[PDB]
């Protein structure tokens, strides 16, 4: 999550004083508001940037005089993010988008005066808008529901956000939380900032726990759906083999090595393809080929050589009808679908092969 | 599990003809019964051995005239296992055990006439007896209960074992299943042998599924008991570091590499200790040290260098107060308590670090 | 080289007593002579074998009454090598060879009565005879010259071999040195055996020194014939690259890693293909591909990806016109022509890349 | 080598026109002369820098009004190197040195008016002067002799340098070659620059060839000085070992793996410490420990474990009396002294172990 501190004050010294305490509290972004860009020049964003190079500075240009030139004036003064309005012409948005690409600067677009905010949000994602800014309305939070469920890019929210209302906007999927007077008008703006970051870590702990249990739920399904042909086909091939070669691609290769390390303890004549001591593949040897897609070129080339040498091939893959699957004598189908398809495949194979070891040890 | 075919026939030519069909069905051991060692000589054991060199031949010498001379004659004729009685004197048991030790031959001892079957099995385990043979009694299976719960060595069972009664003795923990007339006196002895092996694989499928869910249940516990101080300490150290070095011992090292591969995709300046491209540890770098015991010498030595260079150390360990834990600035405790202590730590850390990656990608 | 002790004594108890002292001195083979296989039976070969299982026992059957029956009796009594005559019929030679093949036993054939010793040895090599035995003649050693220069299999020598005449037969290429009374009829047969082994190591020291200088002489030739276009092409590509990827096959890969370790110390953005931390190949990156043949499939496949990504490829190979060479933008040709073709390329490249490092450090 | 183009013209447009052609010819450094820094301001170095960011710009401040302030004025305008006089006060030199450290800028010091140029050069190296500038005098080149042989930092030379005199100053060890009118007053300044760089590559080819032969000369000395105790001690230990473990540190570890790969082809039971399949070190195993210094902590710890397990240790080291040497049963002393001591040790071990392989193959 990202905490953006809106410095809506007209006092330049009061604004920098607040940002310094908020920065110690853990705030990520600092917004130079429109009341600060009219009195002070564009150097207002440069004063904040040269003082806080570790933070991203957001230039609030949510006024109608803003064109592609004012957006470039922000980037040259050190603005990392520039905010504009959605009611502006599409021509000015793409012109601001091209200027942003020349400087590596993000673009935020507000929907404060948009009739159909939902429809407008989708086309903004098409041109390359980085963030969408919506307001809470403190039917409050109704807008945050639909715009978030409509687009994939991060959505920023603002409007009466305090330690009381911030947990709500997080539950609805807001990425950027813009808070103003709740920090700027407090006795300890740094202390209030830490409580907001503590709320962020309440969500982070839920994310990691949910990520862990989402993987373990998938692995329980793999275990419940294992077939006798697959398990026995692998075990009988391992026992009847002269040498055992294991070959996996990328992270699958680390899983293969972790399995080989255990097989060595059971006095199997096992080797890892690609390491120093790997001997020549001969007749009667077994190749355990691990590839989630079943199309990895190096894994397929190794399986083809093993068949030509008069050996057996066991393919661990998610696609039994893949090129690797059609070569194998035994196909162990591990499904791959929080976590990507590859991560589920690698971790499921990891614990499946540990189940294989437990079986051999009994 | 082990399938032992009892050849109680007195015809030697019929015994080898039937043993050949049972061997094709997947039988592991072949027993030359006492009615075969009295009509035929000790050459009955040598004829079976030279015919089935890949099979283990069991010489049934379960009579009371058996001494060290008859036991030594079996090993010299090619018997891999010799079965004797438990009611014999302890002197003859160690004399048969010492004779067996001279040939690398196992010794099976039956408890058919033992008063207290539980006690006798345990003291047999003390002298070094390899296997204990008990009978079903077809209160049937009561003995199989207590002998299994009393010793750690494999327990052999025999007595009215067919396709209906074999599943029960497997459920009670018998390792060696001795089947006679159910195979030897059947119209298709090879088909019955395959069906008995199919019964073995019904238990194997239960073992591997139970092995997998035992690991995932422990990881769910790890997720529920993760601490915010530890998780945030690791993440904040990772974000605030110049270079990130990851170093694990053995199988833990493969887990560390799997985490490093993902961190590289997230544009971290990450390296794996021990690989070719690893640069020098400087001030502001972070060492993530992974060691279940927290006492691995190489991992501890790397943590000491990292501290002397003015760097941070995060220890992922099962022992927070270990030598590695006491050096670390942040300790991520992966709790402990079918699978060994090392396997649970490695698999829990693997899925925990995948939860960390899921958090960083949000 | 092999030291064979001829036990031509008729006393069996004296033969084993002397063979025990020769074995402690380091003798490899023990020959039970014909005067021992006629007075004593074929059990002379079994008594020696069960006494020296780590030694190879040679059964001297060099008489003309020897047929397939006597040769088979030696293998069944534990003879590892059987010596017969070259003047026998070819039918009995292949019959002894086929009998030997059934036991995994070698066959030695003497040429004591052969008309044309050169021709007979070569046709013996065609049938699969393992060793050729010739006699010194103490024009002595003339036969040892021609038989050695005629066949590829080891040549055994015998005839007046003591500490003065053994160095000469070694210089002429004899592999098996058969010594009799110089050991068996001496005051210290164990000491004489150690002195004969010391003679073997005088030749070994010459072999290893000659092996090393053969490699360094080839590398001096590589240095003298290096081309400015190749060397500068590699250096200029290295300096002008964003990332440098190094990829070698097998032992060439270890050489590539050794070069990568040094380049990292020179502040190059260098990575090794196949290791954990290797990132994605982008535009402006360089692939240094090392392959002696220029046909290694994985190396060729990596060069093709590097070209499709808009990168440069430098191929270090022995074949400029190979598949890898034709893909490369720069080809560094490491020339070819005791050491195999692979060893010369790997060691020449290793020292060439160390010359490159010395240049860069200046 | 470095080619520095002195732009001594007073015309700013003529100076930038010359530097653009010289840059295409391969010139490394561009010097903004004093006749350019008096007419134009310090922006003269900024105009060259913003036009040639790929080149290092040298600010010629060899006048007496130069203090620490003028040196800082050059760095803020983009000067990568600043040149001053040696006849200035030592106070101004260290003040310029401290300013250079704040900006990462090099300092060049001329000896045009120094009485004893040799003596003055040494103390300049003590304070941290990066380069020493001397003049040819076209007894010309006499100054270049003594100043180069007195200091270790790079020495820059200037004065009548043309395609005729440049080969001479290179032979005397000049690092930076400053050429003016020979390029600036030619019909093709880019073409003349390429001929100077071609002269540089005539020296580079000599450097790499000399580096290669310096290594091979050292290896021939190692071969000539090998001892029977070392070679036989290693070979007898390898043959009499159950398992063979190889463990080297850093680049020595790659040499160890290259040797292990060859030993595997000879059917040795050989393993590499640190890889996946490495089994447990048991009684009767051999550890080949490779460490140039004989003090590498991980190598010493592995040798100590091997001795406690009842195994043998062979140490390949340059220091027989090191900690590793005192542990070993056999010490193979490889000397380590163009190339560092480690490079000579690693490459000598590399070809020695290839001599060992050739010996075993005979
Ligand atoms: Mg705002
Ligand atoms: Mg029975
Ligand atoms: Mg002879
Ligand atoms: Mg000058």
């Amino acid at each position: 999550m990202i905490l953006q501190v809106a410095l809506d004050l007209t006092d330049i010294e009061q604004a920098i004083s607040i940002a310094e305490k908020a920065a110690r509290g853990g705030a990520h972004w600092l917004e130079v508001g429109t009341p600060l860009i009219k009195k002070e020049g564009m150097r207002a964003v440069e004063l904040l940037k040269r003082r806080f190079p570790d933070r991203k500075i957001v230039a609030d240009l949510k006024t109608m005089d803003t064109g592609a030139l004012e957006v470039e004036m922000a980037a040259r003064h050190g603005a990392d993010v520039v905010s504009i309005l959605g009611v502006a012409d599409d021509k000015t948005i793409k012109d601001a988008l091209a200027v942003a690409r020349k400087y590596g600067v993000k673009i935020m677009v507000d929907l404060i005066g948009v009739k159909d905010k939902v429809q407008r949000a989708k086309e903004l994602e098409q041109m390359g808008v980085h963030y969408i800014l919506v307001h809470t309305g403190i039917t409050p939070l109704e807008d945050l529901e639909k715009v978030v469920k409509a687009v994939k890019i991060p959505v920023a929210v603002a409007g009466g956000l305090n330690l009381e209302t911030i947990p709500k906007v997080i539950e609805l999927g807001a990425t950027i939380v813009i808070v103003g007077s709740a920090i700027t008008k407090s006795k300890d703006p740094e202390g209030v900032t830490r409580k907001i970051i503590d709320l962020f870590w309440d969500e982070y702990m839920k994310t990691i726990r949910k990520a862990m249990k989402d993987i373990t739920d998938h692995i329980n399904e793999v275990a419940d759906k294992l077939r006798l042909d697959e398990v026995r086909g692998l075990v009988d091939a391992m026992i009847g083999a002269n040498k055992i070669f294991i070959y996996g691609a990328g992270r699958s290769g680390l899983v293969g090595k972790a399995f080989a390390m255990r097989l060595m303890h059971l006095d199997f004549n096992v080797y890892v393809v690609g390491e120093t001591i790997t001997p020549a593949f001969e007749e009667g040897d077994l190749l355990i080929a691990i590839s989630g897609s079943g199309e990895t070129k190096t894994i397929v080339d190794a399986a083809e050589i093993a068949k030509q040498q008069g050996g057996k091939v066991v393919a661990i893959t998610s696609y039994k009808d893949s090129t690797l699957g059609r070569l194998a004598d035994v196909v162990v189908e591990i499904p791959g679908r929080t976590a990507p398809m590859g991560t589920l495949f690698e971790d499921s194979t990891m614990i499946f092969l540990d189940g294989i070891i437990a079986l051999l040890m009994a």
